[PDB]
């Protein structure tokens, strides 16, 4: 209850230089790489093997899976400066604007901008520009640079709506069988985005395009930690309005999708996580 997750349009102008400056500092540690290749090892383990259903999505776990994720990362940051927490990206409310690639965040002392069409997508502003962070691909090997492509497929052409966040919220179940990307009236499946999608959380990652189009690349945008914030900020108020609903599967799920599974590659449960409050952490809005 202590540590706010703050909004990133609330945000003074020294809390982004310290949350940029603090990611920088875990890139240069090595600590960063660690997240990445989590992600990644996560999402080629299938559950069970020969399902496209893995550790981290397509199936019950997403949600649980990232909070964990995200309480790491948080923990990392913390240990290099206590006064820095994990902003969230409000992506719904950039979907307001004329134009939300001119939302603050992707200015030059946050996050950085658009890639650059003339160097195939390459990011060249803000702290994660090529030339000052590296980018591994999915084997692990350098890349060679942060790329963004903002709005520029078919299947994307825009962020989520407040509406799609409401009405998402409205689902009664967490998740249901046979909790996987077909699953009906989940919350989980809803919020992933897979029914009619791209949608909600599947829609950002198209929708910003580079290394955040794919999967197991994602993490190498610092982005994808703000997206996740938002994902889980909104997982956090689904649990405070309907109380009285649990994690599903609670048995007989695949083996990394039940309530007291471990949560591959960690030892880390879905019950472990269930309460944010718990964990030490809260966002602005609950306040
Ligand atoms: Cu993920």
């Amino acid at each position: 209850k202590y540590r706010v997750r703050k909004n990133v349009l609330h945000l003074t102008d020294t809390e982004k230089r310290d949350f940029v400056r603090t990611v920088l500092i875990l890139k240069e540690k090595g600590i960063y790489d660690r997240y990445i290749a989590w992600h990644g090892a996560a999402g080629k383990f299938h559950t069970p093997p020969g399902s496209d259903r893995n550790a981290a999505h397509m199936s019950s776990a997403f949600l649980p899976w990232h909070r964990e994720y995200l309480l790491r990362f948080e923990r990392d940051l913390q240990s290099i400066n206590p006064e820095v927490t994990l902003p969230y990206w409000e992506w719904e409310t950039d979907a307001q604007m004329q134009d939300p690639s001119q939302s603050q965040i992707w200015s030059a002392d946050f996050m950085g901008g658009n890639g650059n069409p003339i160097k195939d997508f390459i990011v060249d502003t803000g702290p994660f520009a090529a030339g000052r962070w590296t980018t591994i691909d999915e084997q692990g090997n350098p890349s060679g640079g942060l790329k963004r492509n903002f709005g520029a497929t078919k299947e994307a052409p825009t962020l989520p709506t407040r509406d799609d966040v409401l009405n998402a919220l409205k689902i009664t179940q967490y998740d249901t069988p046979p909790w996987d990307m077909t699953s009906q009236n989940s919350f989980r499946n809803q919020l992933e985005g897979f029914i009619n999608g791209p949608q909600l959380h599947n829609r950002v990652h198209r929708w910003v395009g580079g290394q955040m189009g794919v999967f197991p690349t994602a993490p190498n945008d610092p982005v994808f930690f703000l997206h996740h914030a938002n994902v889980d900020r909104i997982w956090a108020v689904w649990q405070i309005i309907h109380r009285n609903q649990n994690y599903q599967p609670m048995k007989n799920g695949p083996f990394g999708q039940n309530f007291r599974d471990p949560m591959y590659p960690w030892n880390t449960t879905p019950e472990d996580v269930m309460n944010h409050r718990k964990l030490g952490y809260v966002y602005d809005i609950e306040l």
